């Protein structure tokens, strides 16, 4: 039974993924942007979180552990500054905001498919540290098991390597959000390309998240891409664009890959559908539709 929720308009359940635009939240860990990280799923189905490996900008990290907040030090002693389960007692981690989108999932059979944009703040450790992009995957593996859809699942999808998706996407549809119901898809965003091509090269066919460079020019979609390897490159079925670089998620949408856009708030959601934009980001999400709905086929 896929749900129905009015937000959602009924055509896009047999729309390729990268066909539907959707209302997507800016930050919405924060507490300012809603009173739960759960509740965030009452009017969007994509999400923000963003994730320090430290407690401060220098110090107090853990194995297999990230904090979720805005700012790089924070007056909460715990290191968290978030609207997850644990909001009052420092126990809302980065875990804790995963299971709070896993639980959401579990409650929801036949969901429309989920995606996370996980903004990276802090570069990779070492091995050592145990928050390395292997790091990374098992933990998110560990919270969402079968949940995933990633990048070998739609590679597989086109008949395609992992590593050629970038070019070979043009022409070519994701699975439906019908085919996607219950799924989660998982997006690494960083202000470094650098760290999203570290991710790829060290994660390959296995990752478990899709990167998403930062987007102002056509290499950044087809090309190789600023500041990544062409290796890292060939992985990319995403793309992230400030309000400046919107005229990008045209040529992301010509390419089948799917487009973010944030910092454009004063822009209506039925103006960024008609810009070929998947993700527009808002601060003030709930506030935005086209036509009664926050997800449609454009
Ligand atoms: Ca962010």
């Amino acid at each position: 039974a896929q749900e129905s929720p009015a937000f959602i308009d009924p055509a896009s359940w047999n729309t390729p993924f990268n066909g539907i635009a959707q209302v997507a939240c800016h930050n919405c860990y924060e507490k300012q942007y809603a009173n739960t990280f759960s509740s965030v799923l009452d009017s969007v189905r994509t999400l923000e979180l963003d994730f320090w490996d430290q407690r401060d900008a220098v110090s107090g990290g853990s194995p297999h552990h990230w904090f979720v907040r805005h700012n790089p030090g924070t007056l909460f002693q715990s290191g968290n500054d978030n609207n997850c389960t644990g909001d009052g007692t420092g126990k809302n981690d980065l875990e804790a905001c995963l299971n709070d989108v896993k639980n959401w999932s579990d409650k929801h059979p036949g969901h429309f498919p989920i995606t996370l944009i996980l903004d990276k703040k802090q570069g990779w450790s070492k091995e050592s540290s145990g928050r390395t992009p292997k790091d990374f995957d098992e933990l998110v593996a560990r919270v969402f098991q079968g949940k995933l859809f990633t990048p070998q699942d739609l590679a597989t999808h086109i008949g395609s390597g992992a590593g050629a998706l970038q070019g070979n996407l043009k022409g070519k549809s994701w699975p439906t959000a019908n085919d996607l119901q219950g799924k989660v898809l998982l997006v690494l965003n960083h202000s470094e390309n650098q760290k999203l091509s570290q991710y790829a090269e060290a994660r390959t066919s296995k990752a478990k998240v899709f990167i998403s460079p930062v987007t102002n020019g056509q290499n950044d979609i087809s090309g190789k891409v600023s500041g990544m390897s062409s290796q890292s490159s060939g992985y990319v079925a995403m793309n992230n664009m400030g309000k400046g670089d919107k005229s990008w998620a045209k040529q992301a949408f010509a390419y089948s890959h799917i487009g973010r856009v944030w910092g454009d708030d004063e822009v209506s959601f039925a103006q960024h559908i008609n810009q070929k934009i998947n993700l527009s980001a808002y601060y003030r999400f709930a506030a935005q539709s086209a036509g009664g709905y926050r997800i449609r086929p454009f």
